[PDB]
């Protein structure tokens, strides 16, 4: 798995 | 803020 | 576990 | 120059 | 925003 | 300006 | 010998 | 402080 | 590919 | 293989 | 082993 | 400042 940011902005972090 | 690593095992990423 | 930046196009933090 | 990694989603180097 | 890792030791990531 | 990766195989470099 | 970023939380360099 | 990658060629870290 | 800092005396990033 | 940096102007990266 | 930042201020380096 | 990596064999770890 890898770490993906997503914008909320702010940055977030989930795993896939 | 800064990456917060956790351990639920998976590693898990908050923004503190 | 290591983190570890890849590309296979942008670059992504794998977990390991 | 720096080589700065950010984010807008994956990763790039920004050159500074 | 960039990500910079950082020290005060331990390292850290920042989000700026 | 940052660092863009593609695909050529190995993967290359160029700036953007 | 790398120079990889982990986390066990912070993050380290390990020399391997 | 940060720890700042750069180059002037290899790469070197900067403690900002 | 990784993007994986390596030193033998300075940096390079070696792609694996 | 590597990444060459070179400060020719813009930063230029090769694949060495 | 890995890298510890610690102070000495300065920040000193040791591969522990 | 920077660091700077020499070998003494062991390599260690300036920051000048
Ligand atoms: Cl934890
Ligand atoms: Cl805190
Ligand atoms: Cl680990
Ligand atoms: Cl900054
Ligand atoms: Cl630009
Ligand atoms: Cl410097
Ligand atoms: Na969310």
């Amino acid at each position: 798995a890898y770490l993906l940011f997503y914008t909320e902005a702010k940055v977030a972090v989930a795993v896939k």
